[PDB]
DNA sequence: CCTTCTGGGGAATTTTAAACCGGCGATTTTGGGGAAAAAATAATCGGCCTTGACAGCTGCACAGTAAGAGAATTATGCAGTGCTGCCATAACCATGAGTGATAACACTGCGGCCAACT
């Protein structure tokens, strides 16, 4: 989930000619992370999560 | 008057410094698996801050359009009646087939009789 700005910052770094690790250092993320983000379309900050159960669910209709 | 010393130059050789390229040893990095921790997201909890309402109640008036409710009128479909013709059914006889009936034995249902308890 790094940000617009951190994505930005990974792919401009790793195509101007900068070694991958010391990349993931500079940025504090793993190497791997870094390296999946580097053939990735577009920065990845969101996730989606639909609707849970909660406590007034059979009250519900009631009410 | 003569001899010896020295110096310059061209060629041959040697050594050391520098740079490249390859080989060898070390660290890094990528991938996968397992555990732990952090953070993010959603849900649930308590509580503070702020304000609306409760103060008789709302039914009516006018505007225009449309609908509808009741009564009178009209159209139409059903019904009723008479006369004639055609189709259906019914009546009889014959023959075949199905079912209700009859005999016999076995099992079960109903009515008459005896006994036990209150």
């Amino acid at each position: 989930m790094i940000t617009r700005g951190e994505f930005f910052m990974i792919k401009e770094m790793y195509e101007r000619g900068m070694s991958i690790s010391d990349i993931a250092r500079e940025l504090g993320i793993d190497r791997k992370t870094v390296r999946k983000y580097i053939h990735s379309p577009n920065p990845p900050s969101k996730s989606k999560r639909k609707q849970r159960k909660s406590k007034l669910d059979p009250f519900k209709p009631y009410l």
